[PDB]
């Protein structure tokens, strides 16, 4: 935004007088794939997107009129059609990113989530106290539960909370670079989010790593990945401000020697939502949409047990598409599309997933 | 009671100043089978428990007052909700025991109890003239009878007082490896046993997958187990005294091989509990908890008849709480309670098992 202004220092569109949609944050949140120079060519992309409409239907040549240069402008589509036009560059890796997410946006239960706050914010703010108090907090947690229902969404909660960039490693994200021999360099993310400290190290579903590669020649029979993990504990430690967070479906099958106390400690259990968690999460998404409250919120709540955060966040989303509202096919918000969801959503016809939970939990 | 002492030294909980016992063997029960490692994890999540009450109430960020410290006092019940925590998680894997049992602490057979010194105290002690002799009274002995006695405890008695190393294989162990197509970790104790020898190792149903069949054996009376059991038993050397003992609840399943010379030389039989040992086994287990001279012992004796030593304990556990909880009174549990507790109960050995064991000691 600061860059693209040099470049609207160069175009006299006027900014701040005439906030609109060409204001440069909103396209800046289109694109990583630049930086300062390829939005200079941008923004020439964007003024060739002008210069294309208008002077060819000028039909220009040697004499150039003075009222073109006044009436023509620069308009916001321009920069949408330069936008979608794309030269990625920028180095192949995921970067620190700031989300919103926060207790606001996490309807969820307040009993585990509660247990967030002094497993990463309280070590966060005060790393030279617990020395005084005699204190080392573990290194890290690791989350277990049903699919989905928002565990990836948990850790970015906590991202904007601890106020520091936030990186999430995904199982299919170390697959790609995987192919390049990369995983070095993910290890290297880890050493760039220390120089870039404090920031959050987030390894989400790390039991996706093996699967597909059951067992063949990684390090051995033990992964490089695993290699790459246990020395990314390494480098790391309780005193440092980054904070690794373990999310995992299957927190077994892999290398439990990885998964061994002093590597990931704290064993949390993600548990599926109930009756008032499916309405306050429910509550969550409907605020936003408009609502017409011919449904009983506590009535569809009445039809819907045993349906884990997945399937809400997804029925919250998909009777939306049944409804309609403000076009003309509408048809507002009533039990008849939050019944007709009912059949579309699919229950959790499994007790077995949630058994091995909760046995394996409990002792 | 050593790891946690370590523990127990930076933090004021060695001596009892509180209301429980603080010398950490209590702690101790409740820990069975934890490592060090598990044991600091849960005196840290103790601190954690201990921080949750103290910091967050007062919330201090830069100061370090005094107070803070002196208000501080580690209480049984962050244990406690540790213990009630994800403290316990999985099982972990398997461990071999120690023993305790002498003649003071479990009573039972005289007519066994001699035998088995005959077959163990003596080659133990004197090897050296049995082989001048041609006398060699045994090498490995086997105890079959009725279960639920507990007839590991006689085996500790002796092994104990001979001061032999015992070894104790329990059966859910041989179970479930039987079943992953490992008998090698059932040879490393065996093996563990061997080397330190002289040495007395108690197995408890090695056979396990048999005498889950009751009766019979299904497939041969033969499997992968016995076959390195017959090898060990005839591989072992006159370097070091060294007695085997196989032990099962139904020894028809037996390979004929075992039974033969060098393997097992002698067969146990424990007959049914006699009538003179009923009543001190009666009054072994009714002393260790509230008594009072209310009752006359020779008396409940004589209404048991067919009990087991796990019959007689459960009369003394069931009669005190029925009996007064909590009294002035001299008397805590009564000759009534005694009385009335044998008519709900029935003899637990039953006689066709006896059948199936008389025929073979005879053959």
């Amino acid at each position: 935004k600061e860059i693209l202004m040099i470049h609207t220092r160069n175009m006299p569109l006027g900014m701040s007088e005439e906030e609109k949609n060409k204001f440069l944050e909103e396209m800046a949140d289109y694109t990583y794939g630049f930086v300062g120079a390829d939005l200079a060519a941008l923004v020439r992309e964007s003024a060739m997107n002008a210069l294309r409409r208008y002077l060819p239907e000028i039909d220009l040549d040697k004499p150039i009129p003075t009222e073109i240069l006044e009436k023509m402008v620069v308009t916001e589509d321009d920069f949408k059609n330069a936008l979608k036009s794309i030269e990625p560059s920028s180095l192949r890796e995921v970067m620190v990113e700031v989300p919103n997410v926060h207790w606001d946006d996490i309807g969820g239960l307040e009993d585990v989530k509660r247990e967030i706050k002094e497993t990463v914010e309280l070590p966060l703010l005060k790393p030279d106290v617990f020395k005084r108090l005699g204190i080392r907090p573990s290194k890290g947690f690791l989350l277990y539960g049903p699919p989905g229902v928002g565990k990836t969404l948990l850790a970015k909660a906590v991202a904007t909370e601890s106020n520091a960039n936030f990186i999430s490693i995904k199982g299919p994200e170390v697959l790609s670079k995987w192919v390049g021999e990369s995983e070095k360099a993910i290890r290297e993310i880890f050493k760039k989010a220390k120089q870039v400290a404090p920031a959050i190290v987030f390894l989400d579903e790390i039991d996706s790593i093996a699967p597909r590669r059951g067992t063949t020649s990684d390090s051995g029979v033990t992964e490089r990945i695993v290699n790459q993990l246990l020395t990314s504990l390494d480098g790391i430690e309780v005193m440092n401000g980054v904070v690794v967070i373990g999310a995992t479906n299957r927190p077994d099958i892999m290398d439990p020697a990885l998964l061994r106390a002093g590597r990931f400690d704290k064993l949390i259990y993600i548990p599926p939502p109930d009756k008032e968690a499916r309405l306050s999460i429910l509550k969550v998404h409907t605020k936003n949409m408009p609502l017409a409250p011919d449904v009983d919120l506590n009535d569809i709540a009445q039809r819907t047990e045993g349906y884990v955060g997945a399937d809400l966040e997804n029925l919250c989303r998909e009777a939306g598409m049944n409804a309609y509202r403000e076009n003309p096919d509408a048809t507002s918000v009533s039990q008849k599309n939050f019944l007709d969801a009912l059949k579309t959503i699919r229950p959790s016809v499994d007790e077995e997933v949630i058994k091995f939970y909760r046995t394996l939990s409990e002792t």
